[PDB]
């Protein structure tokens, strides 16, 4: 079974720590991203997210508030294990950017991906 | 200031309800989806979520782990106040499907908008 | 059957051209885009796509080549046809910048929606 | 200077075929892809798209019209040169499938990313 909590690193080098998953899926944790608009204030960042339980496989997401910035990010993937027993978080992601009003919208939403693996 | 505890519906007739706002963002849910791959099988669902705090118009995601199937979606967004007080969140989703292997994450995740308004 | 060609506009108030749709379903047009990172900048830019043929509500695809910016934008989406004849371009697009090397990538990509429907 | 122009296979062992860009960077070409909703399917299928001209490292997008169903996929990114000159495309992409009527657009559009090298 694939549980979250622990340690991973993605393919850019971001550093997440995922708590205890309690009985509804939910977790905590912290994210130490390696890239922001503004990288020199880049400060660790709460997370908050919930995985399926049930499911050996399970999908999952997650909110990044940055503690740096009005922006804020979400992950969704799936956690999968090879036949060697090795984890994989599969994600994509949604980065919102805070504009002065509806009329820029438009241009709030960047997306992206992410493979995170376990640091140890 | 906008304020994201309510009740909410979006353009597609889903409603969502968030409770109270912590200190540090965190606020919890029920959505209610309007739209499925199943809909015969649509049940209540958890959301979990982050905000922020000072500003007038924060941006905020959050999860929502379907109860009735392996999915689960993400949502983020911003709240706009208009002139008048009237509330708007515009979101932008990701929804991740359970697939078997790996070798199937390409067509995991679908994207897709979405326009909340105040219920009452 | 749901027609592309012609004049559209779309919820954000930019208008396109659609020419002929050849038997391949291939088409070109004009993007007026009534918004951008730089509005001052704005010029006409061309639009080159293709749609499917058989079908009455066919999906498609273009990209826009950004006339005063280095940037491209690709558009996909479904024309549906109501019960009075009425058309909508049901969109979903991806904005990409240019950026200075491949570890800036993760920024480049913006995503959204647009609906069209059909001026006169 | 990056052209598209010539033979690329991407991550997930899909192979496209680009023939000449002309001077307003427009390209046809061919895409053989190695995933698919039916994949027994799968046939060569048309693409059609534009480049950045004067850039070095051009942003672009394309269109594939898929000839064994009623999807379309949109791409766009950029190519990159390496200090080596190795060229690198990242690319992201919408895969747009075909849904009865306008009540299922909501999930009619898929997302992902693909990073293409050259063949030879």
């Amino acid at each position: 079974k694939c549980s979250l909590t622990g340690k991973w690193t993605n393919n850019l080098g971001s550093i997440m720590t995922i708590r205890a998953v309690n009985s509804r899926g939910e977790f905590t944790g912290t994210y130490l991203t390696a890239v922001a608009d503004n990288p020199g204030n880049i400060t660790l960042s709460p997370l908050l997210g919930i995985q399926h339980k049930r499911a050996s496989q399970p999908t999952f997401g997650f909110t990044v508030h940055w503690n740096f910035s009005e922006s804020t990010t979400v992950f969704t993937g799936q956690c999968f294990i090879d036949r060697n027993g090795k984890e994989v978080l599969k994600t994509m992601w949604l980065l919102r950017s805070s504009v002065n009003d509806i009329s820029y919208d438009w241009k709030a939403t960047r997306v992206g991906y992410n493979n995170f693996t376990r640091l140890s």
